[PDB]
């Protein structure tokens, strides 16, 4: 296998180009016969294969151009000379070196959102990566519209890490469907925005509470709950069961949530002998409705 090259060095670079040169290694009794240039960034994962001009170089070549790379990331290079044997030993890192800024071109991945409070829409997205923003004063535009309606409303987030974006007013009204588009922008300039996806705003809480609401002493330390869902009101992710001993003070309460369609529950480690009120409430992602009556019961032993 041939010995590691020598003197890399770079000699041109642009915003997403550079010209790279270097001198040959020992070969070691065979012939070299092909140079790879691989290049290291703070968020590459350690040294990687780079796209060249000419995308094969050969054992004459001793200086390329190197392609694809990112507008405003610090990089090292390195070259690798290969005879028939195999690859062999990677050169020392050149210096490192930035490449210059650009408009940015990477729109931000899986744009969504839902759920919230009365009157909010609710629109998340995932951050741009680091290497990708191409230059300082990178953040993001959100363009929102309710569905059917031609103006876009914007709303800039200075804030490379913003993840998340909450529109509240009266406007919205509940559970409306918006388009949503999260585009991204740089120093250098405006950037694309996202495919258009559709968001739904805030729900509205339940407006009815469960009925038939009562429970049974099973050990002295374990209860079962009942009740009906209500009827009519809205949309119900499950239910909050809140109990306390007689002792204490209501607002002492625990509470213990229900997800999906159960209508009763199980409470455990309480105290024996002792009494405890009941009561349940419905909830969704907007919040919690009104309660049921409050329900009586006593622990076995």
């Amino acid at each position: 296998p041939p010995g590691p090259p020598e003197a890399v060095t770079i000699d041109e670079i642009t915003d997403t180009t550079a010209q790279l040169s270097w001198r040959p290694g020992p070969d070691n009794h065979s012939p070299i016969t092909m140079y790879v240039i691989q290049a290291r960034t703070p968020f590459s994962v350690g040294w990687q294969a780079v796209n060249t001009v000419p995308d094969l170089v050969d054992g004459k070549t001793f200086t390329a151009t190197v392609v694809g790379l990112n507008p405003w990331v610090e990089y090292e290079f390195r070259t690798v000379a290969a005879n028939v044997i195999g690859i062999g030993e990677p050169s020392r890192p050149s210096e490192k070196r930035r490449t210059e800024e650009a408009l940015p071109e990477v729109t931000p991945a899986n744009v969504s959102g839902g759920g919230g409070s009365k009157s909010e829409l609710v629109i998340t997205w995932e951050t741009v990566p680091e290497e990708l923003q191409n230059g300082r004063g990178f953040g993001y535009v959100v363009a929102f519209r309710p569905h059917g309606k031609m103006i876009w409303m914007l709303t800039v987030l200075a804030s490379a890490d913003a993840s998340r974006y909450v529109f509240r007013n009266e406007s919205v009204r509940p559970f409306s469907p918006f388009e949503v588009k999260v585009g991204v922008f740089n120093n250098k300039g405006e950037g694309p925005f996202s495919p258009t996806t559709l968001v739904y705003s805030a729900e509205e809480e339940p407006t009815k509470p469960p009925a038939s609401i009562f429970a049974r002493s099973l050990s002295a330390t374990d209860i079962e709950v009942f009740w009906a869902s209500p009827i009519g009101r809205g949309r119900i992710q499950g239910y909050e069961v809140k109990y306390w001993r007689h002792d204490d003070k209501e607002e002492n309460a625990k509470k213990i949530r229900t997800v999906g369609n159960q209508t009763s529950t199980k409470i455990t480690n309480l105290k024996g002998s002792a009494l405890y009120h009941l009561s349940v409430k419905a909830y969704n992602s907007a919040g919690t409705g009104p309660s049921s009556a409050t329900v009586n019961v006593t622990t076995r032993k």
